[PDB]
């Protein structure tokens, strides 16, 4: 009993990351067999950011200007090469530490851990979704850059996002492994803007059954709904349309505790409608959306 | 920018993570140096625990007995002893992944990760208070118990829990490193009363300072407080009675800020007796205790 905003632990992720030095910027790299990977931006000074051509900075730099420390540990780079907005750093040694991982291009509303990092050193961990808008909500400093976004599933790490940027409002932009941005971002100094954000509607409600799986039951009520119901309400509170796909993927929950989905729906419809009156669930006084039902059935049931 | 609920990373806890068995209970112990710790109750059988006399259960077992896995590697047991509610295993091999570590008893109010583990397995990694009645609310399943809360400081972990037992209540309980429980509570199945619990003002006081270090400010008023009328208040919403040892504390942010301690107390006071008026904070609807002054300049500054 009782349900926390778990992350995955880190160790695997801990022990791939590096510090990567270029002239004067330094930040993180994560080194996986004889590869580092690490945000272009590191080529570039204050002044290169506001527009940077990042092909015209990469030429100046040779394999001896990619300072990449593992500790104590020097690594001897050996090829250098710009994939998107990412620099893969060939080295001479594979790290003795690469876990079983695979790259993977997360979806808008699925969750994962970050492991943020300062100078190569881990300082913490934390989950977070990816929001609908392809930003996240996370906890970043200068210096993080190059900190990891990852899922862990038995021995293998599914390394999904590596941060590169904090937009003027605060929130954080990066890219996939492949140095692909998520979302419309630009690794450069200008204004962007985040696209509108909504509320992820299968993870709300896979929440709501985390919490009946608990004990906060306060908010079952007798009503039901429909699809089309539910989403005209979704609409008029910014949620996440919901569709058959997210349906199918509470089948679990509904079937462990016995509230038809779209029962659990109506629920999610009187709490829009008339707010949480004062009191929580799960020790939340808003409708939590970054737990997805995966998530809910790994932590209901114990998966290591 | 950006404030979360972030755990220490927990790499250097999983390398001491092991699987104990005994008879026919199985739980997790912690492998440091040579000596394997875990809970006493690992000698139980489920028929035991009404009422267990753990000296007479503990006779009945021979070092052959207790069954000790690190995944692969099976542990030769050369010597057993109960100290206090912890069983200490001594092995003949000292783990090679010990880190450097201390045991400390943290106080009520205190935060710490935990690395919720199963059958020896790591399966997710959480910041947790102590609550000031000396319960967590963490999470946890059966075979959970042996799990380890901690802190990190540069590379030395200083242990300070170890989880036993889930109240009737959903709340739960363990021990110091030493074995003492924190709290009024034994290592037997009988409802069991946790003290009234308290709201941990200086931790919201913190809070409420890291969110104005990261631009939530819309609960700053024009008014100032004392501890004589602020602690009326506090006594009122049953939070902690603020003492000048919290106002010290609060010193690196009242002076990162420039906001005096007592006009924060105001803030406090005002959001105690108004609430939030369906606004937020840091993106969360109530007021969060779960970060120390310590927690909240370790995230504000990026200490690895
Ligand atoms: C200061 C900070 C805080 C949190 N997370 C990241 C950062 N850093 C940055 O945003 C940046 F200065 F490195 C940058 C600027 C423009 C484009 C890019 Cl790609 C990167
Ligand atoms: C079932 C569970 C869930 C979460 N956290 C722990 C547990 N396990 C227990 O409480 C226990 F059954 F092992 C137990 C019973 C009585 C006394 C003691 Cl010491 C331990």
């Amino acid at each position: 009993s009782g349900f926390r905003k778990m992350a995955f632990p880190s160790g695997k992720v801990e022990g791939c990351m590096v510090q990567v030095t270029c002239g004067t910027t330094t930040l993180n790299g994560l080194w996986l067999d004889d590869v580092v990977y690490c945000p272009r931006h590191v080529i570039c000074t204050s002044e290169d950011m506001l527009n940077p051509n990042y092909e015209d900075l990469l030429i100046r730099k040779s394999n001896h200007n990619f300072l990449v420390q593992a500790g104590n540990v020097q690594l001897r780079v050996i090829g250098h090469s710009m994939q998107n907005c990412v620099l893969k750093l060939k080295v001479d040694t594979a790290n003795p530490k690469t876990p079983k991982y695979k790259f993977v291009r997360i979806q808008p509303g699925q969750t994962f851990s970050v492991l943020a990092c300062y100078n190569g050193s881990p300082s913490g961990v934390y989950q977070c979704a990816m929001r609908p808008n392809f930003t996240i909500k996370g906890s970043f400093l200068n210096g993080s850059c190059g900190s990891v976004g990852f899922n862990i599933d038995y021995d293998c790490v599914s390394f999904c996002y590596m941060h590169h940027m904090e937009l003027p409002t605060g929130v954080h932009a990066g890219t996939d492994l492949e140095g692909n941005f998520y979302g419309p971002f630009v690794d450069r100094q200008t204004a962007q803007a985040a696209g509108t954000d909504t509320t992820i509607t299968v993870n709300v409600l896979a929440w709501l059954y985390a919490a009946v799986i608990n004990g906060d039951r306060w908010f079952l009520n007798r009503f039901t709904t429909t699809l089309n119901d539910f989403n005209l309400v979704a609409m008029k509170y910014n949620y996440e349309p919901l569709t058959q796909d997210h349906v199918d993927i509470l089948g679990p929950l509904s079937a462990q505790t016995g509230i038809a989905v779209l029962d659990m729906c109506a629920s999610l419809k009187e709490l829009l409608q008339n707010g949480m009156n004062g009191r929580t669930i799960l020790g939340s006084a808003l409708l939590e959306d970054e737990f997805t039902p995966f998530d809910v059935v790994r932590q209901c049931s114990g998966v290591t």
